[PDB]
């Protein structure tokens, strides 16, 4: 008689079922983990808050830290992101998890509240996985007494560890927090490689275009510009990269694309006569990719080529102005997370306007809005980083430290090298990879011990 | 002007109209000239330089002049001299000691003719070097030197890695900028630099079809990156070792079958450990890591018929050599390309079938058999170094009280506005346009509009 | 729209709305399709034409079946794979008045039956004067069981490359009784369709059955012909170590140029029937085989048990007998992931143990795959195979082959491919649908290669 | 010993070539495997082969194959920049006569083929043709056709040469019939497409070291060479563009990848600088000529190209660049061999530090070999077992013994038997390790084929 829960359909879970087991084999770094740490329970007493889309992935690690003895209440961090088979075997298996595909705003604060209450009341919780933020904000904002018993905080999400940070400058941020996101095995897999698969799979699915031959504008060139770059590249689109910072310009010179600014000399003045008319009339696809906001405004939209599509895979919706577009143009469904927007007007549409823009999961991150995210065998080495970053924090007791000893302790750290090796090292192996051992001779003579780490902490790979 | 020594000081003119062609693609290092020439930051400046006597390296000694500077030039490699190049240079009135094919006895000769002038020490106060070499040679051999010399400024991993090592030590003796570990330079010479250049130098070497044949690159660092994109792109079927777990990682992800030359990666010194099977069906085989002896003497027994064996790490340990010299018979086909002939050590068949093609026997390949990185790339590593050479001989050191000296004694990197300066002229060369955030997007990302836009910890 | 329609059988008429939407989409990456609806429709050059069409009822397909009809002709749809209709297709086009019998996941039974309600209205034979098929099936129905109803029809539109060896096969025996268009063989269909269109189409199928990973991993082709080339570009550029296979020395060659090892599942190349002639070290490390050879048994029993554990299997070549799926369903156990997802355990025939390791992922029971289980090739690709349609029903219908006397009958029985000089046209308007700007020659200069400037520019021998 | 009948740059670098030629043939399987298949039979005893094509290190191999097989040879390059010298020097040393250097003026280069058709003055008495584009087949119908007669064939290299054949073919004055060695897949796939890709991004690198990489390429023509050639700067990093007349090449170029444009505006040529796309030439760091075509880039181009943009051919012939107007207008600066700054700031005299000029390679001439080696060994051992098989085959017909009535059924352009093009591919894919499956006979027989092949209909593209 389960009932701690919410999702869309609970039938669906022994399709979630099949497909946790098939990722299970995909992820072995994480089911390593599973294997390796289940018989020392090194969560048993562990009550963590979750909030990270409710995917397949996010199921297996979810399982998990339940295998390793947590006791964990869970969210989505995006109103698109769940896939419903997932949602539904974790609620099947008698885990609370609140998340569906396609939630409203009100009905996304509504599943996060769940896991913090149980039975109207704060739940006993003492850790936090949060990928973006979100649920770590409400923490600070409404429930401040519960974190005075939460140890720890591990965030997913470049997004995510900006706002952390932004809390430590304040002196505001109450817990310490683990920054999952710059492992090596996340930033530099997950952000950059996770987007070249999910990124051309998203746009596929939600308008089946070809890309080959079709220009490409993406804005930014950061971990995921990169490998959204390379998605659209690799499919043999002409790919124009956009960029604020100038090394990460370089970069993108000498991965052979050219370098343009949507606003003439790269001054964004505000004005519609800033906007380099030719360049966005030639575009087919944009693609935002910054964390920042505002970087598809509205003079960009009004001045891209007729049927251009315009998506988003940062981590929130507002890269692009869809304000300005629900104010001012007429949207048509053709399906779920697919919209016309009729630049003819507001008041209704022609069906066969040719003067159209198709947004793709109405500007939310479009990975996982029109496809399934990232692939389980990436993920794998996010969320093994994940599960090694709540033990760390479980153990270290934060909560229970003497004031003059928190204040030596709160801080936003990242895992150690060593983890981050042998993270990577579970996934060579899982592509049937094998890595060379140094001898004694070589390991004096570049200075490192057999067993690594092999670089220093300033090593950029 | 006699205070030189090239190969043909007739090949000046040649050299000099490359170098105003090399101008023209080098925009970072030409906006220092512009930039700096009416402060002349350098004058006073009396450079030792160690690096690889190119027309690129040509640009970047006249950019130093330019600046205020004298200086006394070598080359720190035998094979990577281009002769027109130092003939320029010692045209413009510029000593310089470096030729293409030096002896290892001539290569410290001419490091020495640096040093020294008409038989003494020269009152040297800055050191420019590639590799660690000359940075050596002045700790062990020219100590007293040391104490007039404001700073070194060191270009490779290599380098870093010695000067890392004396700092430990409590060894080193000046304050040393780590011009490698810029992003313009590591994450564009290191990488992209022989991405250009490692495929050029095999084609120039061999005229080998490099489609369809298979590929082991021993390593996946910068070099190793850039190394196998070199091949990839050709359409080699490349394969990688390596025995950093992470930057294997990468390999996968980036396309390539991870392999070990040794049976489970174990290197326990037996021919039995060898993978004979991966070993024979490789046709070309380059050493990117910076260590010793990572293709062995086992590993060159197995390879397969007439492979081709490079290297494109600092030093020619990488590949056992020295085993090769001591048991098999070297055909030379022309400079810097040998057949080596597994089939004894006294003499070859002119027709045997079973030997090696060893490229600019072990050195650099890249410089050996071509003609090293190109202009445009080398300009954001020389943008560096001049910007270390202004930093550290405006500082001082070598004048500042025993007391002061014990504070600055360190190795740094540049800091990251400079950095991305040098990357927004880059950028420029290729007509790109970097765009200026807003002050309310840069609130929101928590950067200033003028930058840096990045923390330091970022790894781009 | 008609009163009263009830002339079809389609999954779900409630898609048609989405359809629709998805239509007018597709209109708008089809400029070839959509230019000849525009200029030929007031000519209505299939004015009394009556056409079968047999081919996977997509979006892109509904495109072609609305410029046939605009154009004047009345149509009778069946899909040609049991999992390749797009139901929201198949809607939009029943709403449109129009008899279309297809609906994804058939049977083998209902596939037939929807052939059949094409052919027959109302209980006895349509009066078909036109055939548009995709891989023969429908041509074969109609010489095998109506035959007399040839007797009236004017010519066959053959979409793809196993149709036409079909084709090519009954005229070399006698049996072909109405001339033919190899509109495959066009070169803005096979080096546009066969190619460019499974390498769209190829990672997408894989992504949205599976969704692993493909960077990093061991694939097979298993062909490098048109198919196996787009093939091997899917997996490559999604960064798979892709090996390939062929039997021609030539495409063998182009293989290693291209950058690929060249292998065999069999040592030496040489299938001896047993499992000892099995490169079972190579097929041990394969995470990924696809056939694309439009032959048989090409990933054979004994490969099937070599195979790596929990490797990808899939075809998409027409027909999926490449892979002994026959075998598969006799000695091991099925268990549906997902609809055209089915782990294959190894471990037996009766029951399997829900956390066996040992299993094959095989996608759409292993027809064509890019079809089963994403949407085939995008609209932009399709819209020069299926302007090639176009061109070629309006010829052969103006040709009128079936009302000739039986002396020019003979002369007219051929398998033919279009003019040049209309491929190249075709062409053109692919151009200039991603903004393209080709040249002209100056007369000079097409004096000095000897071609007129309009073209054509190549002589019929050329090869792209 | 005694032997004076070639003329070369230097026989000294004879033993250097030789160690050249030993590892060439280690490259070459097809051709050494026409080797040992027919020395004992010696189908070319007796044929006395004029050759003028390219004399590279490949073409060394090609000619000793020949001349293994029992030919006599007298041999000269088809370009003024092509011969590699030490190749040309162990030919000689092997007591060859070879006529080439690289760097040879016009003059000289119609002099070494000459030195080929006479000998002690007088016509050779050659019977058999091997050329490459279509100059020595030239001068002998214009001014030797008596020794035409005597001539059982021409096997024709490259698409230009063939073009020209057909021409003389549709006008009723080809002599002799031919086999366009060209259009064997194993030649116009591999050679044209892949040499391209491996050799003209080497060219350019050795010319002036520039970097590629996020740089701006435009490419005029994508037929084979296009193909290649745009590969082989897309591989690089640059941002390539594609020009064509041919709107099926255009579709691939699309559908490959790269954006489709033209020099002029909406694509008309009609003369006048304000045709010119000012705007997008002006972005272009390097242009490279395929085409086989006349001025595709003209004079209008050339004046409105960005400055210090590297301009060159790939195509056969120079005049697919209006150099022409180039030397008429601008003042040319040497770089080195093969390198030149052209200034466009006037004819007499330039600025040594002038910023507006073009870098133009090999004069215009094919730039991969002129400023590389052309083709690596092992792609053209396919172009030349192609060769050698089209040589065997016109030679044992004998079509100069023919009567009058059977020379007129014989006097045709042909290709080479599917077959044949096959066992040419095989022996490449063995070089490569490749391993080709086996039909079984029931696979062969639904497919219609025999289990040895040929596996495709004569139509088929690949
Ligand atoms: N969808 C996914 O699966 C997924 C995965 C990882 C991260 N993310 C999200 O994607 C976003 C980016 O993450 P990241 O790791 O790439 O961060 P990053 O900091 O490495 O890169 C962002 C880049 O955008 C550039 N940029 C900023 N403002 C710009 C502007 N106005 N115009 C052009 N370029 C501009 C910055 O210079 C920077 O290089 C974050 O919100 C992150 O949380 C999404
Ligand atoms: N030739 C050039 O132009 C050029 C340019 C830059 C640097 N370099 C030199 O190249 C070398 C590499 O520099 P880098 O910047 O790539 O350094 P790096 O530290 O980034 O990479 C070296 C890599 O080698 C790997 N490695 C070490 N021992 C190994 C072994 N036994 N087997 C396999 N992999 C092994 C390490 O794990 C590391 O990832 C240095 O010597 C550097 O000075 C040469
Ligand atoms: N799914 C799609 O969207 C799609 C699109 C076009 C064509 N097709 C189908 O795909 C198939 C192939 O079409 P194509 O145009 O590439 O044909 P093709 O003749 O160009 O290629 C088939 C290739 O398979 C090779 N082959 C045959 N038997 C082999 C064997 N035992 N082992 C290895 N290689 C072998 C042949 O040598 C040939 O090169 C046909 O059935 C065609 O109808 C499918
Ligand atoms: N340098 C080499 O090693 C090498 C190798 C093979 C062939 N070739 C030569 O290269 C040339 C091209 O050979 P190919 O086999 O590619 O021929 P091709 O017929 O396949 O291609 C030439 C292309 O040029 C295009 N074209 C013609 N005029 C044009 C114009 N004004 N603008 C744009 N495009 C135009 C044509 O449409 C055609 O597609 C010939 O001269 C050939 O002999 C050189
Ligand atoms: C008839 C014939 O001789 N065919 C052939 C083609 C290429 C190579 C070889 C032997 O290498 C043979
Ligand atoms: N061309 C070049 N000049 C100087 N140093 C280099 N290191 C690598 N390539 C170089
Ligand atoms: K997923
Ligand atoms: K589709
Ligand atoms: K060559």
């Amino acid at each position: 008689g389960f009932t701690d829960y919410k999702v869309a359909d609970i039938t669906l879970a022994a399709w979630g079922r099949r497909e946790l087991i098939i990722a299970e084999s995909e992820m072995p770094a994480l089911m390593g983990l599973r294997r390796k740490y289940a018989g020392q329970q090194p969560l048993k007493g562990a009550k963590i808050l979750g909030c990270i889309h409710m995917t397949i992935q996010t199921g297996v690690l979810i399982e998990t830290l339940v295998a390793l003895g947590a006791e964990v209440r869970w969210s989505s961090c995006n109103i698109f992101s769940t896939q419903d088979q997932a949602a539904a075997a974790i609620a099947a298996a008698g885990i609370p998890v609140f998340a569906w595909k396609g939630e409203t705003e009100e009905e996304y604060e509504w599943c996060i509240e769940q896991t913090i209450l149980k039975d109207g009341q704060p739940w006993d919780a003492n850790m936090v996985l949060d990928d973006g933020g979100d649920l770590t904000e409400i923490l600070h904002k409404k429930y401040p007494q519960m974190l005075e018993r939460i140890h720890g905080i591990t965030e997913e999400t470049t997004t995510g560890v900006h706002r952390l940070l932004d809390m430590l400058k304040n002196g505001t941020l109450k817990v310490p927090a683990i920054n999952v996101n710059d492992s090596v095995t996340k930033s530099k897999n997950d952000n950059k490689y996770g987007c070249r698969h999910s990124l051309n799979d998203a746009i596929k699915r939600g308008t089946d275009h070809l890309l080959s031959g079709k220009q490409a504008l993406v804005i930014g060139y950061g971990d995921v510009g990169k490998g959204s770059s390379q998605s659209l590249r690799q499919e043999g689109m002409i790919v124009k990269v956009a960029e604020v910072d100038p090394i990460c310009a370089m970069q993108a010179c000498m991965d052979g694309f050219e370098v343009v600014s949507p606003y003439k000399n790269g001054i964004n003045d505000g004005t519609e006569a800033s906007i380099d008319a030719a360049l966005l009339g030639k575009i087919d696809l944009i693609v935002t990719t910054t964390g920042n906001v505002n970087v598809c405004d509205a003079n960009m939209l009004k001045a891209l080529k007729k049927r251009a599509v315009v998506c988003n895979i940062g981590h929130f919706d507002n890269e692009i102005d869809t304000a300005f577009m629900r104010k001012n143009w007429a949207w048509e469904e053709v399906k779920p997370q697919v919209h016309k927007i009729h630049r003819t007007g507001k008041d209704g549409f022609d069906a066969h306007n040719d003067d159209y823009l198709i947004l793709l999961a109405e500007g939310r991150l479009v990975n996982l809005g029109n496809a399934t995210g990232h692939p389980s065998r990436i993920m794998d080495g996010s969320f093994a980083n994940q599960v090694l970053a709540q033990i760390h924090l479980f153990e270290q007791k934060y909560a229970d430290l003497p004031a003059a000893e928190k204040a030596k302790r709160l801080s936003v750290e990242v895992l150690p090298k060593k983890l981050d090796e042998e993270v990577a090292l579970e996934m060579v192996k899982g592509f049937g990879g094998v890595v060379t051992q140094l001898t004694p001779k070589q390991a004096e003579y570049i200075g490192v011990s057999v067993e690594g780490p092999f670089k220093p902490d300033t090593y950029r790979y």
